[PDB]
């Protein structure tokens, strides 16, 4: 059905959900499943004609994101025929039994949105409540989580979304709106300092990180001012070391740490006085928010 | 759009490739729709050439090599060359080439994400299908994936499952029967919606989701052809394989319903034929896979 009312466009940006890639998403998914013919179960055993009130509910514990996007699922299958009882906010914690959401419409539309809207919403909350496991093993601190580039091709514009829902801070969004030097742009370049001279040189309007591997390189990165550096795969020993250097220098370079990450050692790398941490099991490896639809008897 | 070889050489893996250049397309699109790689433009010289290896970092089953390529196909017009490379579906481990590709040097920086992103998804996927079939390993229980597939990734997905050793289940809304417990309550009762969708198409074989033993019973003495059983506990899903051997007909268990890996392997040995989990696709940890210069 073409494409969704203004009303949903509106209640998208106020969430801070690009609309237009929703759109492309939403399409995509409901394109999947319905590409081999109409609903042949629900149109054999489901009269036409009903109507439900149902009910999406967490059977376990996390945090919701997704929900506007689920909603404009429903509102592009029923044609903005449908009415909304009751709904939670993403962002907010459900523990099990939670009604993230109570709504009314046909019941046939129900069935055939049930799905599409069940896996946006599981994933991204399961995103969410990944992220917020690691922003609360940061507190005490000063510390931060932040996502990466490592997210599911098609999905990384709503992947950030879930991440900031769940306390978590984005990272650049693509290869153009940033510089972040790597290990091979540092090859090519010659040393670290030169690869960071030369992106400030050649783009001095963006925002500019590099990643480095050793304590010697820290030490180049450190004399050249640079405004954040990398700790790629460093030791909470090497951390330690890194942040002592970095608060000797005549610059203050904030510090993030990245690889080798997991959520046990979380805490101790947050102690070591880092800024961020740079984590891509956010985004690729977030297990899923058990959420389920249910019908109203 | 990517060189014929390319397409070729997706049909001869079993993927579908108009679905496959959506992905790709996408994916690209969102790593570059905010300018080119001031990174590497201004870092790397423009004439450089490479040789890369793809590696894993950790054990696991390669799925999306033929995707992987797509990708690299895409961003350099066809100016790449393989060295080598394993097949979908190989193990891998720690340290194992997947596959060893030259390009140009600012080519290969700008694929290298969208490659690892899909490879380590897909193989991710296809070795969490692999841990499944092990557990399962000693029995005629077989594992397959859903529909709780990630938004936009269905084929791929159902196509590392597949190359992990698991079955696909239906492919949406349209392709089979499958009455479930929404399906029920806006229908009275299980043996009432079988009945129904029996009567509406005679050829196209019903299975029908139960959440209870009287519910199974049900539709069991309606001769069901196929029974998914939702939920239910390894002591229930022995109590049902034991009312379907008394009970006359020759109907196939499926069990579902939260199924986790560590109790995999209780559950292939209540006797039902079928497992499937939405964990395969929806909670899939990516398998770890690097792109490395010479
Ligand atoms: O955008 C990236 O490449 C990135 C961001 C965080 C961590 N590692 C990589
Ligand atoms: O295709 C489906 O809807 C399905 C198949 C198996 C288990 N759960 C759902
Ligand atoms: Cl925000
Ligand atoms: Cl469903
Ligand atoms: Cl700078
Ligand atoms: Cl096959
Ligand atoms: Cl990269």
């Amino acid at each position: 059905a073409e494409a969704w009312s203004p009303a949903t466009d509106e209640r998208l940006r106020a969430a801070g959900i690009d609309a237009e890639d929703a759109r492309r998403v939403v399409v995509t998914a409901l394109e999947e499943d319905l590409r081999y013919g109409a609903d042949v179960t629900s149109d054999a055993t489901v009269p036409a004609d009903a109507v439900t009130e149902a009910v999406v509910a967490s059977r376990q514990p996390g945090v919701l994101a997704g929900l506007p996007v689920a909603l404009a699922v429903l509102d592009l299958v029923t044609g903005g025929r449908f009415e909304v009882a009751e709904c939670r906010a993403d962002g907010d914690r459900l523990g099990p039994g939670d009604v993230a959401l109570r709504v009314t419409a046909a019941t046939r539309e129900l069935l055939v949105a049930e799905r599409t809207m069940l896996n946006l919403l599981c994933h991204l909350s399961g995103v969410a409540t990944l992220t917020a496991r690691w922003n609360d093993a940061l507190a005490g601190t000063h510390c931060k989580v932040r996502d990466s580039r490592k997210t599911l091709p098609g999905l990384r514009l709503l992947e950030k979304y879930a991440v900031r829902r769940g306390g978590g801070q984005n990272h650049r969004l693509g290869l153009g709106d940033a510089i972040l030097i790597k290990d091979n742009h540092i090859v090519a370049g010659g040393s670290a300092g030169a690869a960071l001279q030369a992106a400030r040189a050649h783009t001095p309007g963006l925002p500019c990180e590099v990643e480095v591997t050793t304590l010697a390189e820290l030490d180049e990165v450190l004399a050249l001012g640079a405004d954040e550096v990398m700790l790629d795969n460093f030791t909470v020993e090497q951390c330690v070391e890194a942040v002592r250097r970095r608060d000797a220098a005549r610059t203050r370079t904030r510090l993030e740490a990245s690889g080798g990450l997991t959520l046990d050692v979380a805490a101790a790398y947050a102690r070591t006085g880092v800024d961020l941490l740079a984590v891509g099991a956010l985004t690729h490896s977030a297990p899923a928010l058990d959420l389920g639809l249910d019908f109203a008897p």
